[PDB]
């Protein structure tokens, strides 16, 4: 499996910035072996897509799950094609939890985005109230049915692990504990899609990562990247990115 | 009150598309009296602002309600400010019913947007089951209540009446509702803040029927749905003259 490095930059981007952000990236010794992605606000991915080599992905940070229609404030997968974007992050925690995006809306978006030729972060994980209640497994295991209830093939996937438990309260996942769930994530692919594709599927780790504990992490067998968060936007990303080698 | 006239293109939108929309704006001869704008989708906002002359606002159909942080798919005013947009529609009906924003999550973003110096089209507006319950006015005077909450200025909105109930709606029902939200503003905020702040009306707009709801007194203009990705816009756009 390759491994792969997204940068959420989440609602943080300005021409200025973006132009610094550009030029570190541009000119950073980056391991050749690793996927990296970048996924600006959505006012950005025109112009960040024109100045970026396509060395690079970049992606939105949501979408909607039709081509068209009357959804004021909404993009559709279609329109990221328009503007050369082809990857998009899905169901991130913010969206579930903050802006109430139901585990089906995400399926059918994920499904749509898939048939309209864009790859998809696809993002799951449990709360802390979930998982004292020994609820770790069940929500995760909820949120992948409903993306797999819509999809036919996940060649074009890529599933991140958000520890929301730990996220939102300031505690801190260990790296044991990160890869017994990308473990159980990978054996229901291999029970529910099939071994083959269980074997091919990165699986990206979406807790907090800096370059203070990005190696540690990312030798854990079933840990195939990162969703990186706020380490996005800072000089960490270049070592997050180098993290595996 | 200075004629306002909308168009939310909402989820429509593509480099050949946005180039024909501009074009046809571009060729048109729209009363100088009235104020124009369009609402292209987010990811086409700098593009749209960049190749419409001035004479033209260019809005978000949404942002959020502070400049920056841990919010993965949403958008600042100050980001819209940075790709030289200074208007955003906030509140609009499939948002609130369809994305489940609400009443106090609109008001926070409409105040934080007139803060940062971006204008705001606030949506307003009641479903059938509501209009047929008696709640018009009820379901109306609430939402502006939250967004009346936290402004002190009032020179950079413009509200916008949606019937969401429909149906049609004839030009007195639309009427009597933007009276009753302005005789609403008379003693909430201000007569003279009631007097000068435009209502629009955002249900069904055509051709067929702008100008008839454009003479109503207390129409102000309209925010356009489908029409505004059609030249009919542009005879909307004179409705008033």
């Amino acid at each position: 499996r390759k491994f792969f490095v997204g940068g959420n930059w989440k609602m943080n981007g300005s021409k200025k910035e973006n132009d610094k952000l550009i030029e570190m990236l541009t000119h950073a010794k980056i391991d050749p072996n690793t996927e990296v992605l970048v996924a600006p606000p959505a006012l950005y991915l025109p112009s960040v897509r024109e100045k970026l080599d396509k060395r690079f992905h970049v992606a939105a940070q949501n979408c909607y799950k039709v081509p068209s229609g009357a959804f004021t404030g909404e993009v559709s997968p279609a329109m990221l094609k328009d503007v050369g974007c082809d990857w998009v992050i899905l169901g991130h925690s913010e969206r579930r939890h903050i802006l109430l995006e139901t585990d089906q809306l995400v399926g059918e978006k994920t499904a749509h985005a898939i048939s309209a030729g864009v790859n998809v972060i696809a993002c799951i994980g449990e709360k802390l109230e979930e998982r004292e209640a020994g609820k770790t497994e069940e929500v995760c295991f909820r949120q992948m049915e409903a993306i797999r209830k819509n999809l036919s093939m996940w060649n074009h996937i890529v599933i991140a692990y958000e520890p929301v438990w730990a996220i939102g309260t300031g505690k801190t996942a260990t790296e044991q504990q990160a890869q017994e769930v990308h473990l159980a994530v990978r054996r229901w692919m291999e029970e529910k899609v099939s071994p083959a594709v269980a074997k091919s599927i990165r699986i990206i780790y979406g807790g907090s990562v800096t370059a203070a504990n990005c190696r540690t992490l990312a030798k854990q067998p079933d840990v195939d990247g990162f969703l990186v968060g706020g380490a996005s936007l800072k000089p960490d990303f270049i070592e997050i990115c180098n993290a595996n080698a």
